């Protein structure tokens, strides 16, 4: 039974529901206030993820649903982090080592914030994560994992080219990666399946700085496009 989306007020933890876009069954396990940056101070409430038959989902993105039965799947994770069927809104009921992973991401998710951009009907989202080390070995090293959301807002078809990524580190180092495609594909947004969504990884010295970027988009008319990546920025170690 599909419920109605909630218009002022987060959503309990457990609650099964559809992604807006390329709908999976998935279950929210906490949620967590995030920055927006619509390039097109402002807060937003996103939420932690448990995808099933196939990460980090936004509240317009959830489209919730009620069930019976223990629907979602990955029962080796929901069995830790949930409990059983009980008597309550979500009837799922968060377990306390969901309670302790909860404590454990809340201070690496304030070094996360989202940015978005609309270049020519295409709005791409992104938003970085830290994993990282304070010293690796030799020299210390940290990385991130940026997730990337395009989509299509315009009925014209469009596929993604190349990429054009422009890291800036914070001792004045910069790299600039041309590249074919994205994650060794050129995915394709049209009327059907017009969102894309990937994650990548990226490594930076002096675990600081800003990176941004530049898609190339083709046309069924020959006409290629550059769409722009909002700047997001590395951070580590509370500090903004
Ligand atoms: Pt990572
Ligand atoms: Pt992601």
């Amino acid at each position: 039974v599909f419920e109605v989306p909630k218009q002022n007020g987060k959503y309990e933890t457990g609650q099964l529901f559809l992604h807006s876009i390329f709908g999976y069954r998935g279950v929210v396990l906490f949620p967590w206030q995030a920055r927006l940056y619509d390039r097109d101070g402002k807060t937003h409430t996103y939420y932690q993820v448990l995808i099933d038959a196939r990460d980090y989902v936004s509240h317009e993105d959830i489209l919730p649903y009620t069930s019976t039965d223990q629907v979602p799947i990955q029962h080796e994770l929901f069995e830790r982090f949930l409990l059983y069927d009980q008597t309550k809104a979500p009837p799922f009921v968060a377990r306390e080592t969901l309670r302790a992973w909860q404590e454990k991401n809340h201070p690496w998710l304030e070094l996360s914030d989202v940015h978005r951009e609309t270049t020519e009907n295409i709005r791409v989202t992104v938003i970085p994560f830290y994993m990282g080390m304070r010293e690796a070995q030799n020299s210390h090293v940290y990385w991130w994992r940026y997730c990337i959301r395009l989509e299509n807002l315009d009925s014209d078809v469009v596929q993604l080219r190349e990429r054009h990524w422009r890291i800036f580190s914070l001792s004045g180092t910069l790299e600039t990666v041309r590249g074919r495609g994205v994650v060794g594909r050129e995915p394709v947004l049209s009327k059907e399946q017009p969102a894309f969504q990937y994650s990548s990884h990226v490594s930076l010295q002096a675990s600081s700085g800003h990176m941004w970027g530049t898609f190339r988009f083709e046309r069924p008319d020959g006409s290629h496009f550059d769409v722009r990546i909002p700047p997001f920025s590395l951070e580590s170690n509370k500090d903004e």
